[PDB]
């Protein structure tokens, strides 16, 4: 059994990534197109071998409500469209895969998880690093008590971003800036490698403004976790360096991977017990891309919640609106 | 041509790692012995040939002053007695070279600058990393421009303390927890890397008072800085997990070390244009501890300021009463 997946959104990551993916997939196909392009339903529905009746407009969208072929819908839009077409999507009776960052806000995070328990339909959003290889290995070393109880997460995330007219350096469409689209990898890491929510937050904002990229949104933005185990995390979330990785480290030991979720390329190296060594992490079926679409059919198919919904999502917009409250205030804020 | 240290408090680093190290030195010798321990004096005194006369008790150091083989006083006690040894040195007429940290506060340093200047003496203190290679290497590539402007550092430092009794968990003698101890090193590391100054201060405490360790000092005190260059810092402090490492960051690429402070095994790794790769460091002529030991005596000779004066050490006091308030009040504290 294969459920259908409409992609939404012919950008960058739905089409060079995601969508060739399908290939790997067990219980997922690819079944219809939604795009705002006329010209990517041709020459992607043609590809792909989606017929006319498949691909639709964001102006007949809602008509998808009457094609059974469709399952799911994956929204792959900026940040701000995310909550309007899952709400779409919720109401013409479909399941939902929603990138992250889920919403731009708590509230909206709120009414997106409301939408699809109205509709009775499942809401998964795409974190894709708790199905690639090197990231379970760290969560499991971690849970087998490996480290001990953690102590410290330090781990880093930031790309150099380019042309300042792009939808991300844009507040309207982006909801925010690094942090919004990077650093929350940092935050989430923090979050599945304690398997805590955060307590209490610092923060600190730095952006040149004078930088034709940071008229409207934030550069860097580094924050510190604490959570109530007294691990602690320090976090670095950037537009203008390259970074990916993370450490988490106990009383007897530390793992790492750097780059820690990138599409490909990972490589952990730990030390536990003994000197710090390369750790080849146990193979996973699939690569991390198929096994994220796979996840949300396999929840639908046996009645189970996804490992990462719309309430993880909605976690994680809770400690961001709080690191962008503490960095604006100058102060400790408690959750 | 070379100048006279006297070794004061014949612990491990003085007697394992400093006093060895006099081998390879251009400009330095071992000249005298201060100890409170008698059969130290013997055991070291014969050891490397020290004559009675030139073996000092804490009771007979003043004495010291009569001595003219010896012109520099080495400081290598308990934080808490660094700025005594250092006043009683200076109105002796020598020279001090004192360990990390100063001392227990920002006053206290004062109080240790003054009693040099008041003397004509010179003040170091015993940043060895400025004298690693690997270190001046780093230095080298941010100052070059390799990585464009420094915009993010990523240094932790800590290792897992053992017995409680030792007097690094003693408030009275230590002055602090971690953060006095080998927090310090991230912190001297995000100054020399960047050349500046912290403007501003975020810091999270955390530490298991149930633990036999940390009755009466801090664990783990994990902190942020930002730089008037919009450069920023996230530094880890640590007694219960192991870490050595910095990375510097900027729009260019990167560089690391890894591990960073160590008595050896630095190992360097650089993003500069392609994928990570192995660096280098340009050779140095000695080892970090004897270089270190020629520098204050070619200070000397030549009658110009160590590089890492007491100013240096003033310095990172001044920040970690700023990191140790921040952590309390639960704020930004701005310097
Ligand atoms: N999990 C991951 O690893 C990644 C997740 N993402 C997430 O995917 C989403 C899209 O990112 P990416 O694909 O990089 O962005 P792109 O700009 O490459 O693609 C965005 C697409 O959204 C559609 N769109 C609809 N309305 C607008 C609008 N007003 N302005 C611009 N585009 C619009 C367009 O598709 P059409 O022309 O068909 O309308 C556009 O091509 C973001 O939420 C991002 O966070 C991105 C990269 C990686
Ligand atoms: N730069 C570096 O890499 C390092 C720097 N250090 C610094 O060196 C100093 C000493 O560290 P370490 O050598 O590890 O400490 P140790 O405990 O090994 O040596 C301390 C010595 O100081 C003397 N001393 C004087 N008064 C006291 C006292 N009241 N209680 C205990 N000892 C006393 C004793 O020597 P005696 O018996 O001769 O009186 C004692 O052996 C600290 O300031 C530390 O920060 C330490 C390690 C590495
Ligand atoms: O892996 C890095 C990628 O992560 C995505 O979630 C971000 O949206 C991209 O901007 C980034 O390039
Ligand atoms: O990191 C190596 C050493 O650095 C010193 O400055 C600290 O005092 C020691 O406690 C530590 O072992
Ligand atoms: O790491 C730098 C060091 O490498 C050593 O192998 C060389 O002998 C030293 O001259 C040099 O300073």
């Amino acid at each position: 059994r294969k459920l259908g997946y409409a992609i939404l959104g012919l950008g960058y990551y739905a089409t060079r990534i995601i969508m060739p993916r399908f290939a790997e997939c067990e219980h997922s196909r690819l079944a219809a197109l939604v795009s705002g392009t006329p010209e990517k339903l041709k020459t992607y529905g043609e590809q792909y071998g989606i017929p006319e009746t498949h691909r639709y407009s964001y102006e007949t969208f809602d008509r998808i409500i009457d094609n059974p072929d469709v399952d799911i819908v994956y929204v792959i839009t900026p940040n701000s469209l995310h909550r309007p077409f899952t709400e779409r999507a919720a109401r013409a009776g479909k399941h939902v895969m929603c990138e992250k960052p889920m919403a731009n806000t708590v509230a909206d995070c709120e009414a997106m998880i409301a939408a699809c328990k109205k509709a009775g339909r499942k809401l998964m959003i795409g974190y894709r690093s708790r199905f690639q290889a090197h990231n379970i290995e760290a969560i499991k070393l971690v849970r087998d008590g490996a480290l001990g109880p953690v102590r410290t997460v330090v781990t880093d995330h930031g790309f150099t971003i380019g042309d300042p007219k792009q939808w991300r350096l844009n507040r309207a469409l982006a909801g925010g800036g690094s942090l919004m689209d990077i650093g929350i990898y940092s935050l989430n890491a923090a979050r599945y490698l304690t398997g805590e929510e955060p307590v209490a937050v610092n923060a600190v904002e730095s952006t040149d403004r004078s930088d034709p990229r940071f008229g409207e949104v934030e550069d860097i933005i580094n924050f510190q976790l604490l959570f109530p185990s007294g691990a602690t995390a320090n976090c670095v979330s950037a537009y203008s360096v390259n970074c990916n990785r993370y450490r988490v480290s106990g009383p007897k030991g530390w793992v790492e991977i750097d780059p820690a979720t990138s599409y490909q390329g990972q490589a952990m190296r730990a030390q536990l017990g003994g000197p710090p060594a390369p750790r080849e992490p146990a193979p996973q079926p699939k690569n991390q891309f198929s096994a994220q679409l796979d996840h949300l059919s396999e929840c639908i198919l046996t009645g189970r919640e996804p490992i990462v919904g719309g309430d993880d999502g909605l976690k994680d917009l809770r400690v961001i609106e709080a690191i962008y409250r503490a960095a604006r205030e100058g102060r400790t804020v408690k959750l």
